[PDB]
């Protein structure tokens, strides 16, 4: 028996642990994972005619947006990422920093922080969103100005409806104050720089911090993009990139489905049951991608009975 699983690259570590566990309890089974970007993984099914037993997206909304109803009848939001501020024992004021004061530490002139290119990398525009959202949370209307506007060519306007709009110029025009900011397209350059102490703090996902053994400051769920329940707070910030595309703050939440054309749906059910069950929950916890428990499903009445038991 073969089980074909198409998953987002960022699900690679937990899905490997899932594959091992699944093969252990099911001796006959060959689990064949294919990792790609989330939209790319979906398009294999919805455009390229490829058949998977399981599709897991790093943005759950791609599923209803591109697969429903032709390729899927249900989906489940099962885990999340969360923006954090990473540091190490070599970072300035690392002993002082906490959820209440992180932006005050970053305002100190001798502290340097890193984030990804907001044109290129969702981690990049997400660092801007989280910093702007902080203003309303901590009642301090100068956080984004002091940390980002004062030190880059990014600008900010307020759209008639109250929404904060961050404008990112051409990458070559962001021109960061390099005493305050390290900005890179390649995330590995930023995590290397944090490790050597070239930067003090780094805006990245919790999963990436845990993989590197970095310390981190957990940020309030009202601002950290992790939580379905704060979706209306997150949408109060938008980012416009050089090309004109606009992105809106929103929860970073993973989704799963078994496609309508799965060649082994019964084996897929067993795999998703492992994923949504206690075993999969611990695996996700251990990779810094906290599970949503029970998972929240749409189209629950069309799900296999076994999976219905594992969703809200």
């Amino acid at each position: 028996e073969v089980l074909t699983v198409f998953h987002a690259g960022s699900l690679s570590v937990p899905f490997e642990e899932l594959e091992a566990e699944f093969e252990a309890q099911h001796p006959g089974v060959d689990v064949q994972r294919e990792a790609a970007g989330s939209a790319q993984s979906v398009r294999k099914i919805t455009e390229l005619g490829k058949k998977a037993d399981v599709l897991a997206s790093a943005d759950y909304a791609l599923i209803p947006s591109l697969m429903v109803p032709e390729y899927a009848d249900w989906y489940a939001a099962f885990a999340r990422n969360q923006m954090i501020l990473a540091y190490t024992n070599e970072s300035k004021y690392g002993d002082e920093i906490n959820t209440d004061n992180w932006y005050e530490i970053l305002r100190r002139p001798d502290v340097r922080y890193g984030f990804s290119n907001p044109n290129d990398d969702p981690a990049g525009y997400r660092s801007q969103m989280v910093t702007q959202l902080a203003e309303s949370y901590y009642n301090d209307d100068m956080i984004y100005d002091d940390l980002m506007l004062a030190n880059t060519g990014m600008t900010l306007t307020t759209e008639e409806n109250g929404t904060a709009l961050i404008h990112v110029p051409a990458s070559e025009e962001i021109s960061p104050n390099t005493s305050k900011i390290m900005l890179r397209s390649m995330e590995v350059e930023l995590s290397s720089a944090l490790e050597t102490g070239e930067i003090d703090y780094l805006y990245i996902y919790r999963s990436v911090a845990e993989q590197h053994g970095f310390e981190y400051v957990a940020l309030p769920p009202a601002i950290d993009l992790s939580s379905l329940e704060y979706a209306d707070n997150y949408s109060k910030v938008q980012v416009e990139m050089v090309n004109g595309e606009v992105v809106t703050g929103s929860p970073i939440v993973y989704g799963v489905t078994i496609p309508n054309n799965a060649e082994n749906s019964e084996l897929a059910t067993e795999f998703v049951a492992l994923l949504l069950g206690e075993t999969g929950q611990q695996i996700f916890i251990e990779n810094g991608q906290p599970p949503i428990v029970p998972a929240i499903a749409e189209g629950k009445d069309s799900m296999p009975e076994e999976l219905q038991a594992l969703v809200v």
